[PDB]
């Protein structure tokens, strides 16, 4: 299967790397936004109002 698996393995690996690059961009973006929405702003609301 070496004539096939060699190419199939390389094909899959390149696809995985590209897709994971996209996922890393998305998570880097979401995390600061998620933290601000749920943690910092609620703290400001509590300190002023509660």
């Amino acid at each position: 299967m070496d004539p096939q698996l060699e190419r199939q393995v390389e094909t899959i690996r390149n696809l995985v790397d590209s897709y994971m690059a996209i996922v890393n961009k998305t998570v880097r973006d979401l995390m600061p936004k998620t933290i601000m929405h749920l943690m910092i702003n609620n703290t400001k609301e509590f300190i002023f109002s509660e």
